[PDB]
């Protein structure tokens, strides 16, 4: 994507990033004025305004600027203020772009004769870089390839200076050969290593003192910023110089970047009625085209655009933007929408027009009220449902919605818009059914659909023999084969994948597009290849330049960059060309035709396997070679490949604007080469060098000798028009329509349109992973932070599903940290230290520690609880309670310690004991704790309730105590075994702090002593 | 009902060779379980089916149950008897 840069940042990287022996002066001398910013600073920082003389100029993308008079010469600083007083800030027009006239660029003016100045022209094409320089001074530089000297230098060459000053120098001055030819040199340099498109510096005052540049034009390859970011800067793109900018139009150009989908919209009329709102780039091209060529070029209001499966809220906001601006005023005609496009690929289409009839109803009142229409036509995976819910939303909101899908004609709704119609060694064979392919990287829905392509073209074998991708290792992928499971090999390396694959001749980069040049130029190097398809879209045009180069060297036939792949329907398919097999089968693409198309946009393609399926027998093979500018196969190529091809009898041809790339066709057919019939249509005429443009190289064609259509509208008819008069020569025969293999349908393609049912296992209510954020109980993890809840709270949360108050979180996290370590002597922090020792890792040290945890070890928790639980609900005192469990024969659980006895408290029951006091509510276990070991501290002075008895009575009392819980809820965690969840959680914090520590001692492995075993084996067995 | 029909497909995961427990009788690699005991090969016959996936002779099986048998035990005072004396000994 070239883009025009301001001349300022140009003259500033220009001046930045020069290599040349001579000396380039006014070094960071130039100054900006906008009317924003004042004089007085601009004076300060710069001194050197008051040295020499001054020059001005509208720094605003002005071409042919001195021959209109906007410019200021030989003037000072108050003749520059004077002259910028009547100019700055207002309405200006230069040919036929008016608008305001914002920024203004300052120079040191230098006093110069005409024969000091020069011209100097570089640019890029196809085949190399033009060089163009003039010596004679002035705008008067004549011809531009015989007296000024021309210059072919080819891509991965280095321009020597010796050619510089043998050919580029034959006219100019002698005196000023070294220095200009220093300069050329560098300037080559300069755009070779920053990556430039288009250079033109007309006025170069080459004296003396040395060089000066006064006004240039550069235009920059913006894809090429992944290279530059640090010798760019701050870069600049201005816009074309026109009117401003729209509201509603800046609200749609700062939403489409912030997603990974084009969101586009230029008005032309706003008080026009016929209106856009269309998927697909050249889908709405050949309707503006169809627009202005039915009479509404002074009616189209703009033209739109959504691609990339837009979000619902981005096409919400784009509808209701879109749709809440023909509201502002009514037309005697009313008013008409077209919610047009072409097939879809893979985007369902029946959830973006669930978004589109959600804005709608948003919207129907004052769409009721200016009386619009809307037109409806798209297609692809799932538009019944489409159609049906604009049938729908229309029998409701009373606005009148015709809907079509793919049975008719995809811009003829534009002919009942206005009410015109009534309303109702390179070889060529490059795939074969024998051709295998390797994808390059992770497309597993792409190598899915070619899968399916190749089965349901009755293929004996799948096409993709190899996936290559470097970030994994060597293993298989798992993919279908009609009903079967096969097995894809992916590999890591590439030269593993060539050696076990000998038969692969087609490699498919999906490479993104700052990966793709390594590996196509990885894939070169071996023999096999025939042809490489290149995906992505992006890539620097100098680097393509060298693809293009190697590929002429070795004869590999590159498809693309910046294309959707080709489709040769019966023997193979390149990654996502048509789509799913639901407009194959719609296309009917799984048997040959006669007929091939070549096209540069990828979504046209669509459209074009549609026209070509409804109104003649079908597509033999159809490639799309790409929307850059330098495709790797031309038009030309692939016309003269199907030429050589004799299974084909037509070929159609669907350029668009710009480019000489079909005059070569043209002169191929009055050279008698092209002697099969060519049906040919230029999109892009927007006729809102002469010969770029789509209409007059419509009627070169037409007096080529090709059948070109009027407009879009009659593409379909004269191409059945030529098929019909064809078939009456007897070369075109209609074989026998035999119906394909079928496939099954995809269970998350089935599940989306709601047609089955699965039974759904694994329920669960404690986290919510989907969505935009992650719920807990019923809120965000947001309001988890924003509530200031601690660990107890997740505990709460995850555990409970309940929101606890502060005191029982506080006194959750309490119980923690008392439970956290009790030593290494216990039995679990002792199987802990024993695997830590042994080298294992956390998970296992930990993990072995934690087995321990049962009945025994750990155990007092939850049976205590328990044990005072069913003491309390059966309402028996303590006395009888304490002689209950002695005539029983068993322990009071949670009750003695060893040697912590009276008046010497066990210092951690003491504080949650007291907090348990003061904090909460109301606590009849707990009093009822106390009174049994106050009886049992009567009996035996260390019989105190210990740590584990008084956090599991005081949980269960906070548990049937506090609110949120419902009583049997209170008593149910108790028997599922909260109490244990408490405990493990608790001591896996000194079990991990265990290992930590085993590791960091660094202690070699445990065996314990032979002395402390006593074995009683018997004596034989 | 709609895959029994074959007008769905679902990705299936969880590929596995080791083990046939649908169908008639069990299938450890290739051969049934009637098969493995008519045979008489030993259970390293039936780690040559389940870990190797392959009928291993006689003198291999037999000689996996032979490096099985020794490595049996070697004394409580060693780590993970120590570790299963002290889980067992806890009430687990
Ligand atoms: C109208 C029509 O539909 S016609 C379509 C015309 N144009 C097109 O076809 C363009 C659309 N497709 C593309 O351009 C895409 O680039 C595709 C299809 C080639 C795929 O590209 P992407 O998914 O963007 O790139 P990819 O998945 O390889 O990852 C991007 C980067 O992430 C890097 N990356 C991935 N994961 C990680 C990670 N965990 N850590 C760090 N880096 C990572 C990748 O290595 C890659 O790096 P690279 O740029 O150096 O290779
Ligand atoms: O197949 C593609 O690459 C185009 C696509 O998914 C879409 O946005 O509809
Ligand atoms: O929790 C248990 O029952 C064992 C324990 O930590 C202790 O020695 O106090």
């Amino acid at each position: 994507s070239a883009k025009a840069i301001s001349e300022q940042t140009g003259k500033e990287l220009l001046y930045k990033f020069i290599c040349t022996t001579s000396a380039i002066q006014n070094r960071f001398k130039y100054a900006r004025v906008t009317p924003d910013t004042d004089w007085a600073r601009l004076l300060q920082d710069h001194p050197w305004l008051l040295s020499q003389n001054l020059v001005v100029k509208p720094d605003q993308l002005i071409k042919r600027r001195g021959k209109l008079g906007l410019v200021g010469v030989n003037l000072t600083l108050d003749g520059v203020k004077s002259w910028l007083k009547p100019r700055l800030g207002q309405e200006a027009t230069v040919g036929k772009a008016t608008g305001f006239l914002k920024n203004f660029l300052i120079e040191p003016f230098v006093p110069h004769s005409q024969a000091e100045e020069f011209y100097v022209c570089i640019y890029a094409t196809r085949e190399g870089d033009y060089v163009l320089f003039h010596h004679e001074g002035g705008v008067d530089v004549g011809d531009v390839d015989a007296k000024a000297q021309k210059l072919l230098v080819g891509v991965d060459e280095k321009l020597n200076p010796e050619d510089i000053k043998k050919h580029l120098l034959v006219h100019a001055p002698e005196d000023k050969k070294e220095i200009l030819a220093s300069f050329i040199s560098g300037l080559f340099n300069f755009y070779e290593d920053l990556y430039f498109t288009y250079l033109e510096i007309n006025p170069l005052v080459v004296t003396k003192d040395g060089v000066y540049v006064l006004d240039l034009a550069a235009k920059v390859d913006a894809t090429a910023d992944y290279i530059c970011k640090v010798k760019w800067g701050d870069i600049e793109f201005p816009p074309p110089f026109g009117r401003e900018a729209y509201p509603e139009e800046a609200y749609i150009a700062d939403l489409d970047a912030k997603s990974g989908a084009s969101l586009k919209l230029t008005l032309l009329n706003p008080k026009g009625r016929i209106w856009t709102m269309v998927a697909g780039g050249g889908a709405s091209v050949v309707y503006s085209d169809t627009i202005c060529d039915l009479g509404g070029v002074n009616e189209l209001a703009n033209y739109g655009e959504y691609s990339g499966a837009p979000s619902e809220q981005q096409t919400y906001d784009y509808a209701k933007t879109i749709l809440s601006l023909m509201t502002r005023e009514k037309h005697p005609d009313g008013k008409i929408l077209i919610i047009g496009g072409s097939i879809a690929n893979f985007t369902n289409v029946a959830a973006t027009f669930k978004g589109i009839v959600r804005a709608i109803r948003d919207y129907q009142g004052p769409l009721k009220e200016h009386e619009v229409t809307i037109f409806v036509r798209r297609g692809g995976p799932n538009y019944q449902e489409g159609l049906r819910v604009m049938g729908e939303v229309g029998k409701t909101t009373g606005i009148p919605i015709h809907v079509f899908g793919t049975e008719t004609h995809m811009t003829a709704i534009v002919g009942m818009a206005l009410g015109h119609r009534p309303i109702p060694g390179k070889s060529t064979t490059l795939f074969s059914r024998h051709t295998k392919a390797i994808v390059w990287g992770m497309q597993t829905r792409a190598v899915q659909g070619m899968l399916d392509f190749d089965y349901v073209c009755s293929r004996d074998e799948p096409s993709v023999a190899a996936m290559v991708y470097p970030f994994t290792g060597d293993h298989k992928q798992k993919f279908y084969w009609g009903h079967k499971e096969i097995l894809i090999p992916v590999f890591k390396n590439m030269a593993d994948a060539m050696r076990k694959h000998p038969e692969v001749d087609v490699l498919i980069n999906f490479a993104s597009l700052r990966s793709a040049y390594d590996s196509t130029m990885e894939t070169m190097n071996y023999a096999q290849i025939r042809t490489i398809a290149i995906i992505a879209e992006g890539i620097p045009e100098a680097l393509t330049r060298k693809l293009i180069k190697k590929a002429d060297q070795k004869g590999v036939t590159i498809i693309g960059p910046a294309t959707v792949g080709g489709i040769k329907p019966g023997c193979f398919k390149i990654g996502n060309t048509g789509g799913m097999l639901d407009n194959i089968l719609a296309s009917k693409l799984y048997r040959p035709g006669s007929v091939a198309y070549v096209s540069r946009s990828g979504g046209m393609s669509n459209e074009l396997n549609n026209i070509i399926s409804r109104t003649t027998d079908g597509v033999y093979e159809g490639v799309a070679i790409g929307g850059d500018r330098y495709p790797g196969s031309t038009f030309m190529d692939h016309v003269l490949r199907y030429q050589d091809t004799p299974g084909v009898k037509m070929i159609v041809v669907l350029g668009e604007i710009g480019g000489t790339e079909e005059y070569k066709i043209c002169r191929g057919i009055k050279e008698g080469r092209l002697t099969k019939p060519i049906v040919c249509w230029c999109i892009g005429t927007c006729a809102t060098q002469a010969s770029e443009t789509a209409v007059a190289k419509n009627q070169a064609l037409k007096e080529a000798g090709v059948f070109v259509p009027r407009s879009f509208d009659e593409l379909g008819e004269i191409i059945q028009s030529v098929y019909e008069d064809l078939v009456a020569n007897g070369v075109i025969v209609p074989a026998q329509e035999v119906p394909p293999p079928t496939v099954p349908m995809d269970y998350s393609w089935a599940r989306e349109l709601g047609l089955i049912r699965k039974p759904a296992s694994f329920m669960t209510s404690i986290c919510d992973e989907r969505g935009q954020e992650l719920i807990y109980a019923g809120m965000p993890i947001t309001e988890v932070f924003k509530e200031e809840m601690g660990i107890g709270g997740v505990l709460g949360l995850l555990w409970f599903q309940k929101r606890l108050p502060k005191y029982s979180c506080q006194f959750i996290e309490m119980c923690l940290m008392v439970t956290a370590d009790h030593g290494p002597a216990v039995s679990g922090a002792h199987n802990t230290i024993i695997c830590a020792r042994a080298g294992k890792d956390l998970v296992s040290s930990l993990t072995s520690g934690l087995l321990t945890i049962g009945d025994r070890f750990g155990g007092a928790l939850d049976a205590a609880a328990k044990m005072f639980s069913k003491a309390f609900d059966s309402g028996i005192i303590p006395m009888e309670f304490v002689n209950k469990m002695k005539k029983e024969g068993k322990l009071i659980m949670g009750i003695g310690h060893r040697v912590k006895s009276i008046n010497n408290p066990d210092m951690r029951v003491q504080i949650l004991k007291d907090y348990v006091r003061q904090h909460f509510p109301a606590t009849p276990l707990l009093d009822y704790a106390l009174e049994v070991e106050k009886i049992t501290t009567s009996k035996k002075p260390n019989l105190i309730l210990n740590v584990d008895g008084l956090i599991g009575v005081a949980f269960v009392d906070m548990l049937r105590n506090c609110g949120s819980f419902t009583r049997e809820e209170a008593d149910e965690y108790i028997d599922i075994g909260a109490l244990n969840g408490i405990f493990v959680l608790g001591r896996s914090m000194g079990f991990i702090g265990h290992y930590l520590d085993q590791k960091r001692l660094k202690q070699g492995l445990y065996r314990h002593p032979w002395d402390d075993i006593s074995y009683v084996l018997p004596e034989h067995m």
